[PDB]
DNA sequence: ACTGGAGAAAGAAAGTGAAAGGAAGATAAAACGGGATTCATACACCGTTAAATACCGGTTTAAAAATCCCGTGGCGCGTTTTAAAAAATCTGTGCGGGTGATTTTAT
């Protein structure tokens, strides 16, 4: 599926599912940063499948 | 005395070997984060019942919804900039026969 991610400042970014971390369930994670070029204080606050 | 060639002195410009140092790299120790076990222990599922809550009938009333006039700033259009992505153009490289060349040790 196409993801929409929505940050804090009005800008909209497109991303496949299967490019995000797999994991378990003891684990954390990883930093979305990696994944999109946000800036130093931008959060994703809404996703639309 | 005078002339013109030649050798030697003297002076100025260019090449040189050595120079802190600093950004630019490089290499180890450390702190970190993600799997395999091991249970005791707290959590999931099953019968019982007092109690707390949902629901119906009829008011009401104060609050929110609806309506009209108007005056603006927030979108819309047309025309420029400006990064960003794409297409086009150069740069190396190795395959196998040919031409010609380099270096270090012992006695």
């Amino acid at each position: 599926d196409h993801i929409l991610c929505f940050s804090s400042r009005g800008r909209v970014y497109s991303m496949k599912v299967y490019q995000l971390p797999e994991a378990t369930r003891g684990a954390r994670g990883r930093p979305i940063v990696n994944l999109l070029p946000l800036e130093q204080d931008e959060r994703i606050t809404a996703i639309l499948p």
